[PDB]
């Protein structure tokens, strides 16, 4: 079998990208982020406390005949950006794409943090890093992935993420017209649970490539490219009027300067990110100040390639018994 969806960014700074998913019989549509950096698969529901609830969609699963309440299970887990949730669990059958697997644990709601609440965008999300991150207890759950790979056509899903546009995840095969050349395949570690992976180094705009390792997790739930301080110093003075705004909290720069190009090394092959990719945005509507799309991992403990750096490429997820990641232009 195999799945394809479509993933749009839910706002016009590509912030982050919500992809439809049905769960429960007859099926409820409920728009999650798809999220490589984390391994739950959690909704808003009737179990939320209702003054956390603002206008997401909500799971119900009284209302669904092929739920099953999964006893003793509790989950609660909290994001690098300091929001939370917890609840209880639900096994049901969750379709993405036209790809459905039965039995899929979902975990439901009882309470949010505020940062949920606020986004009304956002019903949940859908994890597709490594099962050993899972929060559920006393028994961790399968990701979506890891209960569909028994039946996909081939172990992986790819990651076609968009500029200010809509894109694809596809499950179970590659699609050999979204990309250009050939995909390069790197290996992954998992030791801490990430698709974990090292770079080979990088350019910045026209000048020379630095081979140094950067040891980086590919993460479409972060929105921008996080990367070590001297890395992203090197980028910036490039822009002649960027400085670090430690009221913002990072790289701003004029809006009207054409930024130069940020490429990557994956092994062998160079990942080309455009400058106006790394434009985010402006500060606030109207401002004359944009905020820097690549800044610096130090304050993270870890480098992010998120989305920023994703959607300038086409992205496998390889999740056989030794996974890799492959990375081709598009
Ligand atoms: C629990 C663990 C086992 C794994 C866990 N992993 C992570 O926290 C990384 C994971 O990818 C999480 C997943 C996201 C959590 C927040 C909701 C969206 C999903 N990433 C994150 O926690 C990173 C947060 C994102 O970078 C936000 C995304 C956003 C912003 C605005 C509006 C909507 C969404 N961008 C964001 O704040 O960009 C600005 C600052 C330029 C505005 C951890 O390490 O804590």
């Amino acid at each position: 079998s195999t799945g394809s969806a479509t993933t749009t960014p839910i706002d016009s700074l590509d912030d982050a990208y919500i992809t439809p998913v049905q769960i429960g019989t007859p099926a409820q549509t409920l728009n999650l982020d798809f999220d490589t950096g984390s391994s739950d698969l959690w909704v808003f529901s009737s179990e939320t406390t209702a003054s956390e609830v603002d206008g997401q969609t909500i799971y119900t699963p009284s209302k669904s005949t092929t739920a099953k309440l999964l006893s003793g299970a509790t989950w609660s887990i909290s994001y690098g950006d300091g929001s939370s949730s917890s609840g209880d669990v639900y096994t049901d059958t969750v379709s993405v794409g036209g790809l459905t697997v039965t039995g899929q644990a979902v975990e439901s709601a009882k309470k949010v943090s505020s940062s949920f609440t606020e986004d009304s965008t956002i019903d949940g999300l859908l994890g597709l890093a490594f099962s050993t991150l899972n929060t559920v207890s006393p028994t961790q759950q399968k990701t979506f992935f890891d209960n569909a790979k028994a039946s996909l056509d081939s172990p992986v899903f790819t990651a076609d993420l968009g500029y200010h546009a809509p894109g694809t995840y596809n499950f179970g095969f590659i699609d050999t017209t979204a990309y250009t050349g050939s995909i390069t395949y790197t290996a992954v570690s998992t030791k801490q649970g990430f698709w974990e992976w090292t770079s080979t180094g990088y350019a910045v705009g026209s000048g020379t490539f630095k081979s140094t390792s950067i040891d980086g997790i590919a993460d479409t739930g972060t929105t921008l490219l996080y990367l070590p301080a001297t890395v992203v110093s090197a980028y910036w003075a490039q822009v002649s009027g960027a400085k670090s705004s430690s009221s913002v909290g990072g790289y701003v720069f004029p809006c009207s300067a054409t930024l130069p190009s940020f490429t990557f090394g994956v092994g062998s092959a160079r990942i080309v990110i455009p400058g106006d990719y790394i434009d985010f945005g402006p500060i606030s509507t109207g401002s004359s100040s944009c905020f820097g799309g690549i800044q610096s991992s130090a304050g993270i403990g870890i480098n992010i390639f998120g989305d920023v750096a994703l959607k300038a490429a086409f992205v496998v997820f390889n999740g056989a018994t030794t996974p890799t990641l492959g990375f081709a232009s598009k």
